[PDB]
């Protein structure tokens, strides 16, 4: 009963994927694509988030067949239990979650379909460094007893103090159905019984469907009905390659076609644009796709991960989520219902989000109104999704706009909690400048970001301290020798191993980097001209910022030009 680690907002999750290959696993070597090793990664992990940092085994292509499996994750489960701190000689047992269901586990695709419960249980109880199991990415192969699995999973967790992990997206109601939806309710009661060790994320890899929206909202609404303990989000840079997506704003789509260069074109920052919307509504888990692009290869971190992740994840421990009963105070509006029924995440259209393929919010009025689906039982204002209220775009509006007021200006997203202020631009590739207006008060602040720019914004005793990412380096030479959506389609293959040795060869080195870019904040209702302190950010990455103060108006422009991190004060 005992939980072998704590998740939540003041212990947040990173999930940290190693992939196997089975090619040299066939060959005898326990080895995962990338060139990472579990010791090498582990120890190159920076000690501060080292507590809050999890090794995730993924079986990826081992091969389909009994024993592949169960061998190569006990040769892992061995490593990470002997590992000694170099360093100071003891022996600290690496911490490990297991990727124990994917794919239905259809023995046609993942060996991971020859990993008995008896066999997890077995695991659990010889090292205690294994705190969790992790089941993802089913949405599109449902299989018949999946629910039944889940249950088996969940209890076998709970009987050892582990945690259950499910990355999930609501594709053909597949949140829904794992709690019973269509009668298959043996998840939904497991449930019952041991939803403190479960942890349920969204895994928003299949963009072109458009439920990134309603999956979240099940997300947190689960939670916050004590239907999950905590919650998170796998984000994943190949909802570039579902959507078609090719050079970074260039027009034409080239459906799925080049995959590989596809998943390396999301602008970096735009990641953590994504993670703001777990964080900003209590969630603390947080894991990414693809791992060679999101985190690194070769027990080095990538730029994506330095500059955008790391920097992402330092902030949530350093400033804990909002806890289940502050975002259960704030919470006007509760949705019980089925989102399939309502045209899944159009439900959200033109109410938070620009358009049906975006991770990305175009206003924070309502954040994230969370939801359950209707099979489960309500046990604020809490509404069936068939409320007239909900029947069109203009009703969900008029009804939410009524319990939600407009708190700030301009076509942007924003979301305040506290003292600080979120933005960021919501366009995903297309290139727009948006512009807000925000107030502390009294402090009157005005913004304008380019796309792939977020920034946190907080009042503090003597001014505004400010943490800004539009961190976005040129991927436009993975597209050369394309002039257009019909040759670019037709490029060769970069195939997998040639993207991770572009990784090694064009982005761990020799990186191409952005040009710097403009953000201007203005404030307003000022007295003298404010000063800037505690100036630093990504190395080379940025210009000393220029101010502009106009006495008469009470205002200071503060002109930005970068492409990186940045943090500084304003004191006035
Ligand atoms: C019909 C079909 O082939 N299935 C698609 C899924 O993935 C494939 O099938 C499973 C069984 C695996 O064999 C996987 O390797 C296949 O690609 C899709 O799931 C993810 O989809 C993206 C495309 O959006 C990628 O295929 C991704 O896998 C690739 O990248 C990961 C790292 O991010 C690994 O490097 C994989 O080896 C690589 N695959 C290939 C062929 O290069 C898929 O993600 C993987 O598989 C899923 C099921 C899950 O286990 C993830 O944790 C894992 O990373 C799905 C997308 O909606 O579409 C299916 O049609």
């Amino acid at each position: 009963v005992d939980k072998r680690r704590e998740i939540n907002n003041e212990h947040p999750l990173l999930m940290m994927p190693l992939y196997a290959n089975g090619e040299e696993f066939n060959q005898g070597k326990y080895t995962f694509w990338g060139g990472d090793t579990l010791t090498g990664k582990w120890e190159n992990i920076p000690d501060d988030l080292k507590p809050y940092t999890v090794i995730q085994l993924h079986p990826d292509d081992l091969p389909k067949r009994d024993g592949a499996a169960r061998d190569f994750y006990e040769h892992m489960l061995e490593e990470a239990a002997k590992y000694v701190n170099p360093k100071t000689g003891k022996n600290e047992p690496i911490p490990v979650i297991l990727t124990v269901y994917t794919a239905g586990n259809m023995p046609y695709y993942t060996s991971a379909h020859w990993l008995s419960t008896s066999w997890i249980d077995k695991m659990y109880q010889k090292y205690p460094n294994l705190h969790g199991i992790f089941s993802t990415a089913n949405y599109w192969i449902w299989a018949n007893d999946i629910e039944n699995k889940a249950a088996d999973y969940l209890k076998v967790s709970a009987k050892n103090g582990g945690y259950f992990i499910w990355a999930e997206q609501n594709n053909g109601s597949a949140i829904e159905k794992a709690f019973g939806k269509n009668g298959k309710i043996a998840f939904q009661k497991s449930v019952d019984k041991y939803w403190k060790n479960l942890i349920f994320m969204f895994k928003n890899t299949p963009a072109a469907e458009g439920n990134d929206s309603t999956t979240e909202s099940y997300m947190k609404g689960l939670w916050l009905s004590n239907h999950t303990y905590q919650w998170g989000g796998l984000m994943d840079t190949w909802k570039w390659y579902e959507t078609g997506k090719w050079k970074l704003f260039a027009s034409g789509n080239i459906g799925k076609s080049q995959g590989d260069r596809q998943w390396l074109t999301e602008p970096e920052s735009m990641l953590g644009e994504e993670a703001l919307g777990v964080y900003l509504n209590g969630g603390v888990v947080y894991n990414f796709e693809h791992p060679a692009y999101t985190y690194g290869v070769n027990n080095k971190e990538s730029l994506l991960f330095s500059e955008v992740i790391k920097e992402f994840f330092r902030y949530v421990i350093a400033h804990p989520a909002p806890s289940k009963e502050k975002v259960l105070e704030d919470t006007k509006v509760f949705i019980h219902g089925d989102y399939s029924n309502k045209g899944n995440g159009k439900f959200f259209v033109n109410v938070n989000t620009d358009r049906e393929q975006t991770p990305l919010y175009m206003t924070g009025r309502y954040n994230v109104i969370p939801a359950i689906p209707g099979v489960l039982k309500t046990d604020i204002q809490i509404k069936e999704i068939t409320s007239p209220e909900f029947s069109s775009t203009q009703a969900r509006k008029e009804y939410l706009n009524k319990l939600y007021p407009m708190n700030y200006e301009g076509d942007i997203f924003a979301q305040k909690l506290d003292n600080r202020w979120f933005v960021y631009n919501y366009k995903v590739n297309e290139n727009v400048k948006q512009t807000g207006k925000l107030k502390f008060n009294s402090l009157e602040m005005n913004v304008e970001f380019e796309p792939h720019t977020y920034g946190i914004f907080e009042r503090i005793s003597n001014g505004l301290k400010v943490n800004l990412n539009n961190f976005r380096t040129n991927k436009d030479s993975l597209w050369s020798n394309a002039q257009d959506a019909n040759q670019a389609k037709k490029l060769p293959q970069l195939t997998k191993k040639g993207a991770i040795k572009w990784i090694e060869e064009h982005y761990i080195k020799d990186t191409q980097f952005g040009e710097k870019r403009v953000t201007k904040i203005v404030l307003r209702g000022i007295d003298k001209l404010p000063t800037i302190h505690s100036l630093s950010g990504t190395n080379n990455s940025y210009d000393q910022p220029s101010l502009n103060f106009d006495q008469k108006n009470h205002m200071v422009t503060i002109t930005i030009n970068s492409n990186g991190n940045l943090e500084f004060e304003l004191h006035f």
